[PDB]
């Protein structure tokens, strides 16, 4: 049941974080859950600081909202931001200071693909508006695998491409017209590339859109509540078809409507 994005509704709280290493993070289930993993299955990066190694893995939703990790993943590489996804058995994520996205297979904690995006921005080139490194960001639709991104030949619009889930190889790739810093996140539902206009703000929207199938670029007034005024991660779950975000040691997750 794929249509555009028509409605985001009240945040729901479902965690949060009980020290400052919590500020911003990542937080998020596997749309392809595959063996031993299940829908329930919840991962949870705490993402401040400087050597980011800890994801948390829980077996059950009451453990992620409750309790203890079942298991904790020692990443081999330090990660870069709260970009990350986890796909099919595997996290994506992006190494610290560089534009290299690693896949990171969970179950055997090996690292199966590497990739450096062409031409992308790193570091502090093209992030989102709150800044934190954000210049790189994965994301999972009902189609697989993306990465959103700028390069300099872009003037730092956003530019997304679809990538191969197992060697990590850019696919196709689309330029929109909308400058990544100046939004505060993104994520693609259906194809469609939508942006959030303040990461602050208890009144913000769903601001622009970009449809990767027809090229159309719209504007959008749809609203979206940042309830603890420091939305860090704002990402789409289509196995769940909600939105999951980290707003300010806060694990939130919005329901949504489709046309
Ligand atoms: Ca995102
Ligand atoms: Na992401």
């Amino acid at each position: 049941g794929c249509g555009e994005l028509v409605w985001v509704g009240e945040p729901l709280t479902l965690r949060t974080a009980e020290t400052i290493t919590g500020k911003y993070g990542v937080w998020m289930r596997d749309p392809k859950p595959t063996y031993p993993y299940t829908q329930e299955t919840t991962w949870r990066i705490d993402t401040v600081g400087t050597d980011v190694r800890q994801v948390f893995e829980y077996d059950l939703i009451s453990q992620f909202m409750q309790g203890y990790p079942s298991k904790v993943h020692i990443l081999p590489r330090p990660l870069e931001s709260t970009g990350a996804v986890v796909y099919s058995g595997s996290l994506y994520f992006q190494g610290a200071e560089s534009r290299t996205v690693i896949r990171y297979e969970l179950n055997t904690e090996t690292v199966k693909a590497e990739k450096e995006i062409p031409g992308a921005g790193y570091h502090g080139q093209f992030p989102y508006s709150w800044g934190g490194y954000t210049d790189i960001d994965l994301a999972v639709d009902e189609a697989g695998l993306w990465v959103i991104y700028s390069t300099d030949e872009a003037k730092g619009a956003i530019v997304l491409s679809k990538l191969n889930p197992e060697n990590l190889e850019l696919e196709q790739t689309w330029e929109t017209n909308i400058r990544k810093q100046s939004v505060a996140n993104a994520f693609i539902i259906c194809g469609t590339l939508y942006t959030v206009s303040s990461y602050t703000s208890a009144d913000a929207t769903v601001n622009f859109a970009y449809d990767t199938g027809t090229g159309i670029s719209k504007t959008l007034t749809i609203p979206f509540k940042n309830r603890y005024k420091y939305s860090s991660m704002i990402d789409y779950n289509p196995l769940e078809k909600k939105l999951f975000a980290w707003d300010n040691l806060n694990m939130v997750t919005y329901d949504i409507k489709l046309s």
